């Protein structure tokens, strides 16, 4: 029966904040209830939040909320602008999503990765057999955490290489794919290029939803080098974490999916779904046409699915976190990312002698004004 108040509307301001430290608003949101309301920097207006983690798969994972109508006015949001306005897979649903999302599926799933991982594997020794024959002072992330990605994303999408130049200015390409994809688009093969170039020919999907699903997946290894970026400053800075790595290597998988679990990948929160229909949430009754978004970084804190949350326990034991979000736009990388970060952790703390921060952990520069977090640079220092 009775009323109960909405929240008020919370005003969230881009902040830049110190290396992996948690954002103090948002633990301020997360405090508040389980349903709150924010406005953020850009956009207009004021959108709904949820912080708690059964209410983050929920909206993630319903039919009832969508994307494709985000692109209907200017909610409110942290970028400055939205513009991949429309084919952007992430502004799309199920009917079309559908489709796009399918026609790579294969390629990304956890044996579809294995393929990969040998020659992935080799590219890195030879990443970091630079690195030890130029000596000591290095930019971790210049010398190995930026180049990997790139590497391995060409051998999965079936390309030969030197499009990494392009990958950096992104900081041309898709007139390249097009060659690619709609100039060989029936061959049966394994490589992600092939599987949209076919997909294309059999008509599930258009030339040019190939070409942009193929640009987003070529520079999404960003994420990873900015991801491990952090996993690393943190295994330097708290040499403990390191030293269990080395000390029981078995554990190496599912320490990195804890890391994965604590590391705050973005500020704030990114693209938010549009409730098609009422829908009742914690007691608080959402409007068909009001934006929700969802707070995966704070839903990897949720006391309840984790307990002592703040703590980084490689040991935990059941670690359902949502690092690569939740429902049908979950992250088509997240596999790949867990096989990178895993070779990357094997090479940096086995053939690295005597490895460390070259600087206080404070002193590393982490990206300003940015969407995700991680550092500009790691500046580590060991034997030669
Ligand atoms: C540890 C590194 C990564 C993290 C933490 C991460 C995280 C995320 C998250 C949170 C989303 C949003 C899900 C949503 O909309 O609810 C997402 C989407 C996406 N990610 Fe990643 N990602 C990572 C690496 C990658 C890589 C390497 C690629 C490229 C192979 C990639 C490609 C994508 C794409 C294409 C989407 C949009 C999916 C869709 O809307 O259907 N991600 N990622
Ligand atoms: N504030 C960090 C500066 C560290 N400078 C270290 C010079 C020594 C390099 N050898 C390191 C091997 C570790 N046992």
């Amino acid at each position: 029966t009775i009323s109960q108040a909405v929240p008020p509307v919370r005003d969230w301001p881009a902040v830049d904040l110190p290396g992996s430290d948690f954002d103090p608003v948002l633990t301020e949101l997360m405090r508040e209830g389980p349903v709150t309301r924010i406005s953020l920097p850009n956009g207009e207006g004021w959108a709904w939040l949820v912080t708690r983690h059964d209410d983050v798969r929920l909206v993630t994972n319903d039919p009832r909320f969508g994307r494709e109508a985000v692109m209907d006015r200017q909610v409110t949001r942290l970028a400055p602008h939205f513009i991949p306005a429309r084919g952007a897979v992430g502004f799309l649903d199920p009917p079309d999503h559908t489709r796009l999302r399918r026609s790579v599926a294969a390629a990304f799933t956890a044996r579809g990765v294995e393929r990969v991982r040998e020659r992935s594997r080799g590219m890195l020794d030879e990443l970091v057999d630079a690195m030890l024959r130029a000596g000591p002072p290095a930019d971790l992330t210049e010398a190995v955490l930026s180049p990997f990605p790139i590497a391995v994303i060409c051998e999965l999408m079936g390309v030969p290489a030197t499009d990494r130049h392009s990958m950096h200015t992104w900081t041309e390409m898709n007139a390249y794919f097009s060659d690619l994809i709609g100039l060989r688009s029936d061959s049966a093969g394994e490589d992600v290029t092939s599987l949209l170039g076919a997909a294309v020919g059999r008509d599930e999907i258009t030339l040019s939803e190939a070409v942009g699903l193929a640009v987003l997946l070529q520079i999404g290894g960003e994420a990873v080098t900015n991801n491990s970026g952090q996993m690393f400053h943190l295994l330097l800075s708290r040499p403990e974490l390191a030293e269990r790595l080395r000390s029981e290597p078995e554990i190496r998988p599912r320490a990195i999916d804890e890391l994965l679990r604590w590391i705050p990948h973005r500020n704030a929160v990114g693209l938010s779904r549009i409730a098609l229909e009422d829908v009742e949430i914690k007691g608080v009754r959402i409007r068909a046409g009001d934006a929700v978004y969802v707070s995966y970084l704070a839903a990897n804190r949720d006391p309840e699915v984790f307990p002592d949350p703040d703590r980084i326990d490689f040991e935990r034991s059941p670690n359902p976190h949502v690092s690569f979000g939740f429902g049908p736009h979950y992250c088509p990388g997240g596999m790949l990312a867990r096989l990178e970060s895993e070779l990357l952790v094997d090479a940096v703390l086995d053939r690295v002698p005597g490895l460390k921060l070259a600087v206080a952990p404070e002193d590393v520069p982490f990206k300003k004004g940015a969407l995700i977090r991680g550092p500009e640079a790691l500046p580590v220092t060991w034997h030669h």
